[PDB]
């Protein structure tokens, strides 16, 4: 399996991009940074300082090179520095400070407006991302970081963010439950930045539908199911089929009979207004099952849904 758009992009370029296990950072004194508050992560002297935890070595070069390589990105978090406590030779990044307005507190009062503006956003910094070889993996409301009055949007935590190099087998234990594309739920190592789309994708049913999450899957194997309950079993398995996936056996009794719903089985008065068919086309092109049938992130920015916020740019 491949990459439908910047599959080569860290391969036309100097190893040293990309090989984030011979990165050197420069940790700096954190006594430039106090305790102000916290979020773990705490605020500062402003500044969020983010203490790495019990993680190796090289799980920590990974989340600088990466932070560096998408310094200057639209939408994207921003690194001032990598630093260390005195007493405590702990790693720590410090991000710009954005003043944040939890997703649970902000989703309700969203417009159909508000909406595509700040999945706009999320798409402009998962292109961006995209374009650079590196894939987020970790896309959720929590991750996506919104100052409503500024309507500002950063997507921060690449904690978990890998770099892609084609053909190459991942780790499938990533993200959130909930935000989890079918690729990791069965398995399949040999996934790319389309994870991100699904996850995007997710939050898109979510922010319409205000089902929240939309996928709300009990157990890792429930959320497949969970899944298969929108978009069929028939597709699943054909899905299965094509990449010659070997599922589980633990699958066996809980999927069966399951059919593709119609998008719009969604739709109640509370959140009538919120949905237009714009946002239900470019939600299927975005939510199959087929990690390379998706949209990718730019394809998306394209989509008509979007025509109300590229005409007031
Ligand atoms: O791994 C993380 C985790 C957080 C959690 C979180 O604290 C959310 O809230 C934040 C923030 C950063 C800046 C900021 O201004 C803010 O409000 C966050 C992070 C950045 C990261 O890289
Ligand atoms: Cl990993």
């Amino acid at each position: 399996s491949r990459a439908r758009v910047y599959a080569e992009v860290n391969s036309l370029r100097s190893r040293e991009y990309w090989d984030y296990e011979a990165h050197v950072p420069s940790w700096g004194n954190q006594d430039d940074y106090q305790l102000v508050r916290k979020l773990e992560v705490f605020e500062a002297i402003r500044v969020v300082v983010k203490i790495l935890k019990p993680v190796k070595k090289k799980k920590i070069k990974r989340e600088v090179k990466i932070l560096e390589n998408l310094r200057g990105g639209t939408n994207i978090i921003k690194l001032i520095d990598t630093v260390k406590d005195p007493v405590s030779k702990t790693p720590a990044l410090v991000f710009e400070y954005i003043n944040n307005t939890d997703f649970k507190q902000l989703y309700q009062i969203l417009t159909d407006f508000d909406i595509r503006f700040y999945m706009y956003e999320l798409l402009k910094a998962l292109d961006y991302c995209h374009s650079k070889g590196i894939m987020h993996r970790d896309v959720k409301p929590h991750n996506v970081m919104i100052d409503h009055q500024q309507k500002k949007l950063r997507l921060i935590d690449w904690g978990l963010a890998e770099f892609y190099h084609p053909a190459q087998e991942y780790n499938v234990r990533v993200a959130s439950r909930y935000f989890k594309g079918p690729e990791l739920l069965v398995d399949y190592q040999m996934y790319d930045y389309s994870l991100d789309m699904w996850s995007l994708g997710c939050m898109l049913a979510s922010m319409i539908f205000r089902r929240e999450p939309f996928f709300h899957g009990q157990d890792n194997y429930d959320q497949l199911v969970r899944i298969a309950k929108v978009l069929g079993t028939e597709e699943l398995y054909g899905y299965l089929k094509k990449y010659h996936i070997d599922l589980d056996p633990h699958f066996n009794d809980i999927l069966g009979q399951h059919s593709r719903k119609r998008w719009e089985n969604f739709i109640h008065s509370e959140n009538r207004h919120l949905v237009s068919p714009e946002a239900l086309d470019l939600l299927d092109k975005l939510l199959r099952y087929d990690h390379q049938q998706r949209l990718t992130a730019k394809e998306a920015m394209e989509h008509p849904y979007f025509y109300p916020v590229v005409k007031e740019q």
